[PDB]
């Protein structure tokens, strides 16, 4: 039924979920939504209605092979301005993935791409200073790394507005994003055809005077090679990648053929940012450790080790669903690490040491990693310890001297 | 005759054997079964009846070339829900391998794939702690290694239930197993076609949001490359491999093209497990060393060296087939080694030293190898020394200081 699918899509748009999952078990079908970073169960619908709405979603999808193919895997895309499903204006495009499940079952995954203050989202002040210093440099390449729900596009858009303000419209800015998402310059619009179109758009942007290229993501190795050659040509590149800890970026680049002599130059690789998104506790409804352990308190030994020393400072989510917010959580915040490479740091990284290179960054360069930022926001009470240790590993490995140094540097500023 | 083959399959299912071997010598045919880890002789059947039942098994098999091909090698598969042989519900699929044997003889091998408490199967407490620590980490790749009868699928299923309990259904779990074996998430279902289907299923699982990928085995190099790229993308992988001693995993990976820069990072390779299955003595019927040597005692010099120091503690199988159990053995237990890699350990392994790297793991990392666990279960009396030295080599090479340290660490806990 088209109507039930339309109501489901409107409900998911108004509730602002990220992904939608539908699992059919031939008795009852589970409908799950991905709100913020955690998954939750939406509904237990009937199997026949779920099969009907999945069939309708496949039929009104733009890509279809005229076979439902219960036993076979399928992919499809629904694009706005041509849709009999009467899509809401909030959702621009929906990417549907259909998978077989057991015997006569279906698994539908929907990505729900959306078509929709100047600074200090969740970053530290040192990260803001590094961002300003990186924006002041005319020549270089910047790479943003993290998992899928990092929010790299929002950071790139905010940096683009900051470049608008700072540069006084004296430079040319080009933006090459195949899916138009959010206001952002010249917005330049199967998988192989999309990749070929993206490569053609990048080449056409390079034929003109790009100054700042601002590419969208980096899937292919040829794309990254073209971006690197344009960066050594004399332009500025702000790209995004999938990596961890702001040092696996080099591992993700050497896998595709960037070669070691390009990554050694500190003038080329201007900055590296690795960020993650975690849920933020509501400020109106927060409880102390004693109030948390008073009613159903569950704390592990590592969590107790992290809290120890600042037991009164930490905060926990408040149950009972008070008037403010929804469930004691108010949005999300970014924990990030920003590195400005040096000659010695890049020389140590290129040798593949992986030891005394992170130490050099933390001690000599006065750098801060993602674990220290997560611990600082744990002590400040902005985020819960359980969410931080679920998202990030290694928080309990911070030494006492490092914690004392971080507290001293936070108090002296 | 279909009836005799049906009775043979029912007998093998009720007796719970692993593999079935039929050898034809044109005078009398040997029927052998693989119960637990050891092979034994089931029956001495007539050659004509064996040829007839093998011909019937080939004819009712799904794959057939309409030629019996006595002189040629053949392979076939029998799948449930489409079988004129009236398969028992316990057996899902049977893989038949037919080989020539001498002049006019046949060799049939049947794998007998079966379609069918929360922790502490045979693992040590340190292994359980390492398992919990590995389950707490959000990003990484875990590899389970061992011979064919290790029981890696059972360990992976138990870890999946433990992840169900721990994660509180806040993450998405996908399972990609081409043969559906045992309850386990979204269960995603010639050799080249099967490999292509497996690769397509893995790609389709990667197109959605996998979080935890949980792949089934690793046959091809492209599959392992895709798993590694997904692990550096930011997902978690629990895969199984065929290797020994938890350090030949790197040798099995470098053979297929993982490259050295991917294996150096300790944040990527989160843990390595190598396990084996040995027979456990029945607790009701156990005899001491004196009772064993009283009647038909056969002990070697190396076995005497291993037993020496704890002669009264060891136990031996009890003959005469008492009321309990079957032959003095009660099930099987796992002897395993679990390593959490470090930067120095991975640097030493990547250099190909093979010396002072195992020493670093045993001394600095306080690790325990499979030989020490086997010796500890020998001293505790859970398993027999002969089975342990048949399954595992190098038990007699443990020094006296290491044995004293193991006994002290077992007594202090
Ligand atoms: N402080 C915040 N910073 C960034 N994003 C936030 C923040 N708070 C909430 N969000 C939301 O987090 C969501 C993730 O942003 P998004 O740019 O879509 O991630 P992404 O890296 O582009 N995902 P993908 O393209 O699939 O790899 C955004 O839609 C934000 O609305
Ligand atoms: N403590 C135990 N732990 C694991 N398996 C056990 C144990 N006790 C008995 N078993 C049985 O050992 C058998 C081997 O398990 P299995 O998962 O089939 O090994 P495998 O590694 O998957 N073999 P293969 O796929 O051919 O490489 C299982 O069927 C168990 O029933
Ligand atoms: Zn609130
Ligand atoms: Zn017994």
């Amino acid at each position: 039924v088209e109507k039930r699918a339309s109501m489901l899509l409107f409900e998911c748009a108004e509730m602002r979920v990220s992904d939608l999952h539908i699992k059919v078990y031939d008795a009852e079908a589970d409908i799950y939504i991905r709100k913020d970073g955690d998954m939750e169960l939406l509904r237990q619908i009937e199997s026949n209605t779920a099969h009907s709405i999945l069939a309708s979603l496949y039929n009104n999808a733009d890509d279809s092979d005229a076979t439902y193919k219960i036993n076979a895997y399928q992919a499809a895309r629904i694009v706005a301005s041509k849709s009999r499903l009467a899509l809401p204006p909030v959702i621009q495009a929906v990417r549907l993935q259909f998978n077989p499940l057991g015997q006569g079952g279906r698994y539908l995954i929907a990505r729900f791409l959306y078509t929709d203050d100047p600074t200090r989202f969740g970053f530290h002040h040192s990260h803001a200073e590094s961002f300003s210093r990186m924006r002041n440099l005319p020549i270089g390449i910047n790479i943003i790394s993290g998992p899928t729900g990092s929010g790299k596009s929002t950071t790139l858009k905010n940096l683009l507005e900051l470049l608008y303000i700072e540069k006084k419209k004296k430079v040319n800015i080009i933006s090459i994003e195949d899916p138009p998402e959010y206001e952002i310059t010249a917005q330049l619009p199967t998988e192989a055809q999309r990749g070929e179109e993206y490569r053609k758009a990048i080449t056409a942007a390079l034929r003109s005077d790009p100054d700042i290229i601002m590419p969208g993501e980096a899937r292919d190795a040829e794309v990254i090679n073209l971006l690197f050659t344009a960066a050594m040509t004399g332009h500025q590149v702000w790209t995004s990648l999938h990596a961890n800890n702001a040092l696996a970026i080099f591992d993700r680049l050497k896998d595709q053929g960037v070669d070691e002599f390009k990554l050694t130059d500190p003038e080329l690789i201007t900055g590296l940012v690795a960020q993650r998104l975690v849920r933020k506790l509501c400020a109106q409804c927060s409880i102390t450790l004693t109030e948390y352990i008073a009613s159903g308190g569950g704390i592990s030994d590592t969590d107790r080790k992290i809290i120890s020393g600042h037991e009164t400072s930490v905060r926990f989510p408040n149950p009972r669903a008070k008037k403010c917010c929804r469930d004691g959580y108010n949005g999300r915040t970014i924990l990030a690490e920003v590195i400005e490479p040096d000659s010695k740091l890049l020389r140590l990284v290129a040798e593949g040491k992986r030891e005394d290179a992170q130490h050099y960054w933390l001690t000599s360069l006065h750098g801060m990693a993602l674990k220290e930022h997560a611990w600082l926001k744990i002590i400040s009470g902005e985020i819960c310890v359980m969410d931080a240790v679920n998202k990030i590993s290694g928080i309990d490995n911070i030494t006492e001297e490092r914690k004392k140094y971080l507290f001293s540097r936070d108090n002296e500023i």
